[PDB]
């Protein structure tokens, strides 16, 4: 069913500061949050805090448990992200959930650097997000290696891409029904309505393994 | 949609040069082919040319050209391709295509190199490929940059890793059926009964540009 979010997301791009706070709700397979700078707007382009605005709402195929949600009860887990960028840019993102009834808690540490001058983050010219299909693999020591590109859409058409590789960390073992035998894997959008003080979005996860058509 | 097959691979790993030769038959999401090799059997595991052994036999959403087989007709593509192995190993490949009427004649360029003794590979310890889902994007200049990773599951249940990526060429534009506006998605997914001299599989491919479900 539905979830309050609340979030906080801090660190750093290219040396300077920033903050965000905010939050919404949550359901089996979509969430929508809203987020606020502090004290300024964002020096760079909104749309490359997407990701850092859940693994919990996605909706999983009959048969396997929401590996989060149960996780949630069972100790937790952490995402640690890294993406690479085309032009050298690398942000590196460690999630973090508190949880409290009915009401999840993220906390997460964005580092960015080796952003050019030139970088489409600072010409402000990424205008939307484009979807993924992330694979996703169980290793021992309780942990999901994921890994999948992605591409932002700019005002020109063309795009301007990274590399994103997640290491989501159990404190207990995942849930049995989650497969070991193979990976799995998560497709998920967003529609995002961004300035540099207020963004928006609303997200789809979908988690399935098996092709879309027989 | 069923055509006839043909291929040859050649190349070398590590310095040793391999050759194999067969063929089999494809359809709109369906392959079947089979292959041996030419005067000694392979030094390494046969799954590693799993991925060698015709993105033409993919299913096409509707609304949506198969953009291989219009390339098909309209002076063609090639594919290059590099995978890079979490031990190292690098295997870069090279899809050439000739058309006959109702043939597909394949040439494969395949040099590998960086592969560890240590690794599954020589061991022979893979026993399957597991599926992937790719992200495809037209770039401009008549091409389509495509990204995903890809997993090997050895006999202890572990996995063996790569990172793939592949540049596709195509002479003309590619059908205007395909959006340019965002990626579109390729689940891929094998069944292997192989051998170091016969190889066979029979692959299914399908693109898809929306969540699997509602
Ligand atoms: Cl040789």
């Amino acid at each position: 069913t539905t979830f309050k979010i609340e979030s906080r997301i801090h660190g750093n791009l290219n040396g300077e500061k920033f903050e965000l706070v905010g939050g919404g709700v949550g359901e089996e397979g979509r969430l929508e949050i809203e987020m606020k700078t502090k004290d300024k707007p964002l020096a760079f382009s909104p749309f490359l805090l997407s990701t850092c605005m859940f693994y919990h709402f996605a909706s999983f195929p009959k048969g396997t448990k929401n590996i989060y949600l149960h996780a949630a009860t069972n100790g937790g887990y952490t995402n640690t992200r890294k993406e690479i960028y085309e032009d050298g840019g690398i942000l590196e993102v460690n999630f973090r959930y508190t949880y409290e009834f009915n009401k999840i808690i993220g906390d997460v540490e964005c580092i960015g650097h080796g952003f050019p001058s030139q970088s489409p983050i600072f010409k402000d010219t990424i205008v939307k997000s484009c979807p993924t299909v992330d694979l996703m693999l169980p290793m021992s020591g309780n942990i999901i290696a994921s890994s999948y590109a992605r591409a932002f859409q700019l005002k020109d058409g063309s795009f301007y891409t990274a590399e994103v590789k997640n290491n989501i960390d159990f404190k207990n073992p995942i849930h049995e029904s989650f497969s070991k035998s193979g990976p799995m894997f998560t497709h998920r959008r967003v529609e995002e309505t961004h300035t540099k003080e207020n963004l928006a979005m609303v997200e789809y996860q979908q988690v399935f393994n098996s092709a879309p058509r027989d």
